[PDB]
C-alpha cells in the first residue's frame, strides 16, 4: 500500500519536493 509518511520521504530522497499518496500510488510533486 502507500504510506504518507514514507511516501513525502522517498520523494525528498529523489530531489523531489514531497510527495502524497493517490489511489495506492506514491505521487512525488517536483
Ligand atoms: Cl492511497
Amino acid at each position: 500500500a502507500c504510506y504518507s509518511s514514507d511516501c513525502r520521504v522517498k520523494c525528498v530522497a529523489m530531489g523531489f519536493s514531497s510527495g502524497k499518496c493517490i489511489n495506492s500510488k506514491c505521487k512525488c510533486y517536483k
